[PDB]
């Protein structure tokens, strides 16, 4: 399980990106710009991104909705990342948000390297970039097991 120290480093270094509603949305938008630039065929899987392609998805109203839900799901797991039983419970809930959707388990896991690089570019030092990678490597398989 991640240590309380690692939880503290993550919360401290990601704090300026998740401290206001506007910051939450800008952090999420960056994650989707990375995910869809690598895999633009994933836009079609999200119901509110109907009618859009890579040329115009980032300007949509629907992408702002998912920017908040993705980022706030991540911050909920970060807040409990040193509590093994709670983060496993939370991650199971977020994985279950994907079971009946159009996304495959392989597509879901393809987000790991993209979100790791993106979130690592938001933090300031190597310790925090390593914690971001450890965090995502721990929660991605918990969520993916529900898919
Ligand atoms: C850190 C990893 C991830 C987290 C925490 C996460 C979290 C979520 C959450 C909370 C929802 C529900 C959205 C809502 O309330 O509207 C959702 C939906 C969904 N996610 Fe993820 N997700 C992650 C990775 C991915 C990846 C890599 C994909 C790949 C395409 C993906 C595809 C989807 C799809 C297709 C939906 C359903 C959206 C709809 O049809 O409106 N997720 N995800």
């Amino acid at each position: 399980t991640l240590t309380k120290h690692e939880q503290d480093i993550l919360l401290k270094e990601l704090g300026p990106h998740v401290d206001t509603p506007a910051h939450i949305v800008e952090t999420g938008l960056g994650a989707y710009h990375a995910l869809f630039t690598a895999h633009p065929q994933y836009i079609s899987h999200f119901s509110r991104l109907e009618g859009h392609t890579i040329e115009n998805v980032m300007q949509s109203e629907g992408i702002k909705h998912y920017a908040r839900t993705l980022t706030e799901a991540i911050v909920h797991m970060l807040k409990e990342i040193s509590n093994d039983a709670e983060v496993k419970k939370i991650a199971a809930q977020y994985g279950k948000d994907h079971t009946s959707r159009k996304v495959t388990k392989d597509e879901f896991m393809s987000g790991e390297p993209i979100f790791t690089k993106y979130f690592q570019n938001l933090v300031k030092d190597a310790e925090g970039k390593a914690a971001v990678e450890k965090f995502l490597k721990h929660v991605f398989p918990m969520m993916a097991a529900e898919i």
